């Protein structure tokens, strides 16, 4: 049998399976069924359905171990199930696919393909398989795996392309996301983008690049451009000390020696952290440049991969240079705090004795910020290092 | 009384409360009720329900000040209310909690806990309390406060962990977000991450750090690395001027004096903006370190 | 009438046209064209707001949004907060 309505049914201790729907049935409606099964010999389900396309609402029972068994799944306190195109709380809508819905939406919102949906939106369309549009207006999704959120006049027309808080904007890249933007058209793969009329910033997930059209800023009050150096013998060198090199490693600078910088605690920009992985995890040429292979992913993504170093051991638990003792942030350029002696004057230059500034030939003393005292054995001056 | 169906009812000037459901009632169904209340002496509600678990659809009326009062709340133009597990416009589904739903979804989408939901997705599972999965495939959420959007083979298994436009990826950090990524496993707390096979960029909300595996670029045509300096006497020094220092402050450079730089209008990278707060808002040591 | 509440608990409210709440507890939207999902103690009150996977989060300006945010407020025009705790934000076209 098929095409049957079962509504407003009460079962008082009647049937181990209360309502039962067989295999291959396309169209059944079950509403308002309530059963009692205390006095039944081994009751199973109040409602039972072998396939998933009967429609069900208003189920309650006492004494049945399962209120609903549908397509081999218990819904122990009942189910509300509708099949086909769905629409709730909307004023008007265009096309709705059987696996699409429109909710809380106005003026011709449309979800025309499988797994496409529109929420709380006006005049928005999706023909994207696996997609969501929400909190939006004049918007369209037409690729696949698209989400559009809190957006006006926004288009996502490529796979995994997405827009959040965007106006008059189009995301056309593979895995391409636009945020907090007005009037931008975007195309990169694995890119996060923002802009006003033109693209203004980019987070490139593919190559690991960060781009700003204008400035990048970091740091506080007096800051510097810095680089990680390794200390000779693995010593700790405190901040404010002038360092030199010996056997490729840093130590406190002595008389007549070249000052390469100052141990720094206030870098805005730093190089050579190895924050992600161990430094030798990737193959590098003789100049330190990464060696690559061109890979074309099964899908179609055409990228280049850094070559793995065979000597790399994924067992070894990586501790970054920022946590190691021997590795020091050394300020190379900028306004830097330096340990001085009694001989150092504002507006003058400095040489070094035991890593401590003495009157000399290098750089410029900007201002003494902590005057020398016999008891401390040093003062502190801001030195403009270049 | 309990377990009652009220359907296809028309009230022509009959009852101040049209349909009334008392306290402690678990199971009532109300469909297709239409009332007229012009000629009633002080009508209140077409439908009235003291608790929230009767189910309601197809309500209309004229002359009633409230079409529906449910659990002390007016729904003045009617309500459509279902309770329990919900499913609409989907081909198949696994487990659905009474406070879970599956919509516009295919092949065994499951929402097994309170406040878990799946939209427009295939073979996706959430057991995350307070979560959403949408526009997705082969995906799983299992922490709390997880959203997964436009994603394939994506896992969120920590609190507030989230993924948008991500492939074959896992976010395991506290408040940890992955964007526009393929094949990355992520763990930091208050981190935003992107990558292809390996993590390639990070926005650290916790410590205020920005990290790129490759390059950071800024600026235009001819650019420079720069720093904020304060002018002696508070003068304005125009761009293109060579500056020196005197009493820790900049002025135009003179003969034989040390040139420290040029007033710049085209910096790509700059230090010491104090863009966020006043410079002295935080305690610093003798070397300027926080 | 153009709002909904689904998979939600304790007094979730969607009081305006095109406002909706999903899988959330004690969350309110009075934002026209908005969504709150996977959330708790949260409120949207501007326009074009989405709040996702958030606790004690407020969006009270147009296109302001929060994802994976705690005890946080986005008040800027097209202003987005990510992966954050205890921040109040105000810039226009900013991600914070
Ligand atoms: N061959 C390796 N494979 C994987 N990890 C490694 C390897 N060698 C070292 N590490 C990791 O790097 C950390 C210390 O680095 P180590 O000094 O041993 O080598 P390195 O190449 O000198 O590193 P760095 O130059 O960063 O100091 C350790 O925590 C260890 O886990
Ligand atoms: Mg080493």
């Amino acid at each position: 049998g098929d095409a049957v309505n079962i509504s407003n049914v009460t079962l008082n201790n009647s049937g181990r399976y209360g309502v039962s729907i067989g295999s291959g049935i396309e169209n059944v409606s079950i509403t308002n069924i309530s059963g009692i099964g205390d006095g039944i010999n081994s009751p199973v389900a109040l409602v039972s359905t072998i396939n998933s396309n009967p429609e069900i609402s208003g189920l309650s029972s006492i004494g049945y171990p399962t209120v609903a068994r549908v397509a081999g799944t218990d819904y122990n306190d009942g189910l509300t199930l509708f099949n086909g195109a769905f629409r709730a709380s909307t004023t008007s809508s265009g096309k709705i696919h059987s696996e699409g819905f429109i909710m809380g939406s106005t003026s011709g919102c449309e979800a025309s393909v499988s797994k496409s949906g529109v929420l709380t939106s006006s005049s928005s369309k999706t023909s994207s398989e696996r997609s969501l549009i929400a909190g939006s207006s004049t918007s369209e999704a037409k690729g696949t795996y698209n989400t559009i959120l809190g957006s006006l006049g926004a288009v996502a027309d490529e796979q995994f392309a997405a827009l959040i808080s965007a106006s008059q904007s189009r995301a056309s890249g593979n895995h391409n996301l636009i945020l907090s933007s007005y009037g931008i058209n975007t195309t990169g793969s694995y890119k996060v983008n923002g802009g006003f009329e033109k693209i203004n910033w980019e987070l490139d997930s593919l190559n690991g690049r960060i781009k700003a059209r204008d400035t990048v800023t970091g740091g506080n009050t007096w800051s510097d451009f810095a680089q990680y150096f390794e200390s000779l013998g693995g010593q700790v060198i405190e901040t404010g000390y002038l360092v030199t090199l010996e056997k490729g490693k840093i130590r406190k600078a002595e008389k007549g020696e070249k000052i390469i910088g100052v141990i720094s605690e206030t870098a805005g920009f730093v190089l050579g952290e190895s924050s992600f992985e161990w430094q030798g995890a990737v193959l590098k040429n003789e100049f330190g440049g990464i060696i690559y292979e061109e890979v074309t992913t099964e899908d179609g993504v055409k990228f280049k991969r850094p070559l793995p170093n065979p000597d790399f051991d994924p067992n070894k638990n990586y501790i970054p240079r920022s946590q190691r003792r021997e590795w020091h942030v050394v300020g190379l350029l900028g306004q830097i705090a330096v340990r001085i002696d009694e001989t150092v004057k504002q507006g003058h230059s400095i040489d070094a004795v035991g890593g401590v500034a003495t009157d000399g030939d290098n750089f410029i003393v900007q201002e003494i910020t902590t005057p020398y005292t016999k008891e401390k054995g040093y003062g502190v001056a801001i030195v403009l290092v270049k």
